[PDB]
């Protein structure tokens, strides 16, 4: 079945790094490279913070500061934060794109960083 399976919330601290661990899912028979995509408040700002398809469309905030941790082909989408931010609080949602096969997670990772 289609899905992305990570924390709901996490905490982390100014300056400091967090790693979301993330896992996702797609039928077996969907034919499959995969496009990764993560976006930081995707119902309102929606900046792009991950894109594996072209780096060039990530917002200059995470620039040098995002990278995607897991291997796509083995279904791992974990995302390292580095050099945290009060304001990199909110909401991050992992987005895959296959081929119609495309898949946004709704629910998403929710960050709060704190001094
Ligand atoms: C396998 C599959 O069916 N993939 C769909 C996906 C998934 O259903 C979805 O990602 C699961 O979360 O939906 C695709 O279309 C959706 C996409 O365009 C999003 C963009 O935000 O909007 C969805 O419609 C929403 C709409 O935006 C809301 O205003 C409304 O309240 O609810 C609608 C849903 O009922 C689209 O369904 C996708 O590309 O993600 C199409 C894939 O084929």
């Amino acid at each position: 079945t289609w899905g992305v399976s990570s924390p709901k919330n996490v905490q982390g601290l100014s300056g400091s790094c967090l790693l979301i661990p993330c896992i996702f899912s797609y039928p077996a028979d969907v034919p499959v490279g995969i496009t990764a995509i993560w976006y930081y408040d995707y119902s309102g700002k929606r900046q792009v913070v991950i894109h594996s398809g072209d780096p060039k469309l990530v917002d200059k905030r995470f620039r040098g500061r995002a990278e995607l941790m897991g291997n796509m082909d083995h279904k791992v989408c974990n995302l390292l934060l580095k050099d945290l931010k009060p304001e990199d609080s909110g909401t991050y949602n992992f987005r895959f794109e296959i081929s119609s096969n495309r898949w946004l997670d709704v629910k998403g990772t929710t960050v709060t960083v704190t001094t």
